[PDB]
Formats: structure tokens, C-alpha cells, sequence
């Protein structure tokens, strides 16, 4: 059940109060959400956006046409490429992030907390050395980790900063 538990998550981590109910659908347990508006709502992605305009946070979305494409993009690598096959992915993402602070490039979105989320799982059973060896993965997940009202009940990743 654990995607309805992460945009439960999610409803927190954004400050809204009125914990939604989730519904799942089909072989591979996709969430549903009824609305009061109100049409049907399926899908991670398609939930969780809907959840940050109701925050009234729609910059998490992106702010630019560019930066919206970037948040789309990278939603869609949550549901399709994260949702030994880790380590390929966390190699690709350390050489992605080695110049970047932020998933979208610039700026914290919707993005950076949905693949927090989605590779917690992972991040969470990485020996030291594997932690080291993708060192920009660490670092963006430490960064993440620590972002106001993010991590809310999920384990802290123990990271070690060099000379502190």
C-alpha cells in the first residue's frame, strides 16, 4: 500500500491538514483519490500535483515553461524508472547531479521530494562505501533529507560532511 502512505506523506510535508483518503486500482496498486470539487484523481504524479496547488505551493511545479518541462520530466522518471537494477540508475543520477544543487537545475520543486521519497527505500540500505561512491547522490539526499518539514517520520541517512 505504499503509495497512498506517500502522498499521506506528501499532504504533510506541503502543511495541509485534511489527511485525504486513497483508494488503489489494478495489478499494480496505483492510487486513487476522490475529490469534493469534484472529479476522480489516478496516479502518483497526477495526485501529488493536484495536492501542491491545493497547498497553494504551485511553484513547486516550476516557474518557467523550461522549468515546468524539467518538473514533468523527472515525475515521470519517479513512476517509470524508480517505481542491482538501483545501481545502474544511482550512477547515472550521481553523473546528473554533479553540477546541480536541485534535480530541475535551480531551483527546489515537487521533483526533488517525490524521488527523495522514491528512492529512500534504497538510500536507506547503501553500505559507507556505496555512499561514497555516489557522492552527488548523497549530497542531494542529505540536502533533501534535511529541507524544512520534508523528512517528516522517514529514517535520517546517516552522511558524513568531510571535516566536521
Amino acid at each position: 500500500m505504499a503509495a497512498a502512505a506517500e502522498l499521506s506523506l506528501l499532504e504533510k510535508s506541503l502543511g495541509l491538514s485534511k489527511g485525504n483518503k486513497y483508494s488503489a486500482q489494478g495489478e499494480r496498486q496505483i492510487p486513487v483519490l476522490q475529490t469534493n470539487n469534484g472529479p476522480s484523481l489516478m496516479g502518483l504524479t497526477t495526485i501529488a500535483a493536484h495536492l501542491v496547488k491545493q497547498a497553494n505551493k504551485e511553484y513547486l511545479l516550476g516557474s518557467t515553461a523550461e522549468e515546468k518541462a524539467m518538473v514533468q520530466q523527472w515525475l515521470e522518471y519517479r513512476v517509470t524508472q524508480v517505481d542491482n537494477d538501483i545501481h545502474t540508475l544511482l550512477m547515472d543520477l550521481n553523473s546528473y547531479l554533479e553540477d546541480k544543487v536541485y534535480l530541475t537545475g535551480y531551483n527546489f520543486t515537487l521533483a526533488d521530494i517525490l524521488l527523495y521519497y522514491g528512492l529512500h527505500r534504497f538510500i536507506v540500505d547503501l553500505t559507507v562505501q556505496e555512499k561514497e561512491k555516489y557522492l552527488n547522490v548523497s549530497r542531494w539526499f542529505c540536502h533533501i533529507q534535511h529541507y524544512p518539514g520534508i523528512r517528516q517520520h522517514l529514517s535520517s541517512v546517516v552522511f558524513i560532511k568531510n571535516r566536521l
